[PDB]
């Protein structure tokens, strides 16, 4: 069966953040108003027995100083009052400027681990082939530091669920910026292989994910080789990154043969995202970037882990989102989804104007070396940790 998360207080956390505002809430009514909840099994978040073990649980990766410090960020911001001594220790975690505290930014970034655990849970105890988190995705945050606007990376927690559940995961990172804290988390450990394609260009965030004449780095210890990265120009478009990517996938599942493939579907390359960067559509007739590659990882019949992040374009986010669950639907349970060209009727229909269609309204040697490149670096992962697979 194909998982979703959601719940009602997951609802109301995932929407309480001044960044995303409602966006979580319109991708989940476009799914409803599309008819696909019934043919999805609703994954409830994870809670806790007790304070003990949700900290157990974060600081599985998380430090418990950053942890503390992040609960006290939430209640200093459910008082109107902070001191010249709460603003250092907030600084030492990067608990400012991007960002900021506010009064559920505890119990918001909390909400997306739960979701997470919860959809990990659900793939090893195999009640779903596939499951979908569109509260998750936040591959930003560091063992003890925020990075933009992820402050508890589920991602990382999720994935070491998985392990500890031999055991070898992939994670694609589809989101127009660099996983860089997947990434770091796993680099050194062989056993998750990370792969991200993203814009990375002098200045742009979080400035990772490319040369570093320079080279890339790829893992250090046992874990060499085990990060990879695809660094992209901006402006292209569905069939430049699609053809960029889709070898890059086939050749990282046949020789890793993950247990596990959890994906990060960030929204934010898409034409219409504010970023203006790269030139990707949701059309599924040329065919959506996205929908190609979550087409392609899907047909791999591995238990799959489909989580959001990025995308700022909250309908445009909502289009591209209700179309990959759509996908997934069909890919996993065999069964066609038909879905209108119009949004339907419902809640939010109005942020859908002025032509409430379900496209988004858009009129559309590097790559050879660095794949290349990447050949050379899978055949050096696959050299130091003995695998087997036809050259
Ligand atoms: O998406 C991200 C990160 C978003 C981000 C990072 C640094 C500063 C602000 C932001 S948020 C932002 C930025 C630009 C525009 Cl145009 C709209 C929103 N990674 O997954
Ligand atoms: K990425
Ligand atoms: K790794
Ligand atoms: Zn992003």
């Amino acid at each position: 069966s194909v998982g979703i998360v959601y719940g009602d207080q997951y609802r109301q956390l995932c929407c309480s953040s001044p960044k995303f505002g409602d966006r979580y809430a319109l991708v989940m009514d476009l799914i409803n108003a599309y008819k696909l909840i019934p043919e999805l099994s609703r994954v409830p978040p994870l809670q806790w027995d007790s304070p003990s073990r949700m900290y157990e649980a974060v600081t599985a990766f998380h430090s418990t100083e950053y942890v503390d410090a992040l609960k006290k960020l939430q209640m200093l911001h459910c008082e109107e009052k902070l001191t010249a001594d709460d603003e250092l220790l907030m600084d030492s975690f990067s608990l400012n400027y991007d960002c900021p505290g506010f009064p559920s930014v505890f119990d918001y970034s909390l909400a997306a681990v739960q979701g997470s655990l919860a959809a990990a849970s659900a793939l090893i105890c195999r009640h779903c082939e596939v499951v979908i988190n569109w509260g998750g995705g936040w591959h930003h945050a560091k063992r003890s530091e925020a990075s933009g606007f992820c402050y508890l990376n589920d991602i990382v927690l999720a994935i070491h669920r998985l392990v500890s559940s031999q055991t070898r995961v992939l994670y694609v990172d589809l989101d127009l910026h660099h996983g860089d804290g997947v990434e770091e988390a796993f680099w050194y450990s062989p056993r998750v292989v990370t792969f991200s394609v993203h814009h990375a260009s002098p200045g742009f965030f979080p400035g990772t994910g490319t040369w570093n004449l320079p080279i890339f780095l790829n893992g250090a210890g046992r874990g060499r080789f085990s990060a990879f990265n695809l660094p992209l120009e901006e402006g292209i478009n569905d069939l430049d990154w699609s053809n960029a990517i889709g070898p890059i996938l086939d050749s990282l599942n046949i020789v890793i043969q993950p247990s596990y493939v959890v994906v990060q579907c960030g929204a934010d390359c898409l034409a219409t995202d504010p970023h203006r960067i790269f030139r990707l559509t949701n059309f599924y007739p040329s065919l959506s970037g996205y929908l190609y590659a979550i087409k392609k990882i899907l047909s791999w019949k591995v238990p799959t882990l489909i989580l959001g992040g990025g995308g700022y374009n909250f309908p445009d986010t909502a289009r591209l989102w209700t179309r990959v669950t759509a996908l997934t639907i069909e890919e996993v349970k065999g069964k066609k989804m038909t879905i209108s060209p119009e949004i339907p009727e419902h809640s939010y229909f109005s942020r859908y104007g002025p032509d409430f269609e379900l496209d988004i309204d858009y009129f559309p040697d590097s790559i050879q070396k660095h794949h290349r490149r990447i050949l050379e670096q899978l055949r050096n992962y696959a050299d130091l940790n003995k695998l087997i697979y036809d050259y």
